[PDB]
């Protein structure tokens, strides 16, 4: 059973701007997704400080980066707090309507696209490099769900029958044909060192056969 939803007009506009604006510094998508993972990990850590059972779904707090050249996917996995179905529908747990308004007001006052994360909508920078994004998520208070969008104004949500995750979020980037540099180990390492060198959780870059 698949449910199809329309993005709010402002979010559709944000996505079309990210997809259609000429902007060469696309590598920031990875910084933004790693930052979102760090924020999700901080949230489950904080909840566990007063309720240790919150980590019964998994004690390890980490971020994995998994390139797959056969599938042309880069996957960012974290064991953070995850998202409920309601969170997914509500713009992946963001205040994206007001964040988009603040971002676009900053742009017309001289900011650039790389500042997107300051407005709480950094997730959508995935569309700098991905033609389709799949988000698999499990929150302690809900079942495992898959969100997906190829932009174009709509997204889908379905219960996920795939591999159980325990707790956290997996962002699967189905990369555009001309963005395969982001599957190369040396390129990913360079971006992580440039922008994420201080993230307070272990980041493991998986290698391929
Ligand atoms: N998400 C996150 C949080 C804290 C530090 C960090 O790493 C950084 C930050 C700036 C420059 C180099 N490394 C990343």
């Amino acid at each position: 059973e698949v449910e199809t939803f329309a993005f709010q007009a402002e979010i559709a506009q944000l996505m079309s701007l990210i997809i259609n604006t000429f902007y060469s510094n696309k590598e920031i998508f990875l910084r933004e997704l790693i930052s979102n993972s760090s924020d999700a990990l901080d949230k489950i850590r904080y909840e566990s400080l007063t309720d240790p059972s919150k980590l019964d779904s998994g004690k390890e707090l980490h971020i994995n980066l998994i390139p797959n050249k056969q599938d042309r996917t880069l996957t960012i996995v974290d064991t953070g707090i995850g998202m409920t179905k309601a969170d997914l529908i509500n713009n992946l747990g963001t205040i994206a309507k007001s964040g988009t308004k603040a971002f676009m007001e900053a742009l017309q006052a001289g900011a650039d696209i790389s500042m997107i994360g300051q407005f709480g909508v950094g997730f959508y920078s995935a569309y700098l490099v991905a033609e389709k994004v799949t988000v698999i998520t499990k929150h302690n208070d809900d079942e495992q769900y898959a969100w997906e969008s190829s932009a174009g104004g709509s997204f889908t949500v379905r219960t996920d029958t795939g591999e159980p995750m325990g707790r956290g979020t997996k962002v699967i980037l189905h990369l555009k044909e001309d963005q395969t540099e982001y599957l190369e180990e040396r390129r990913i390492k360079e971006i992580v060192k440039k922008h994420s060198q201080f993230i307070g959780y272990p980041i493991t870059l998986f290698v391929e056969k």
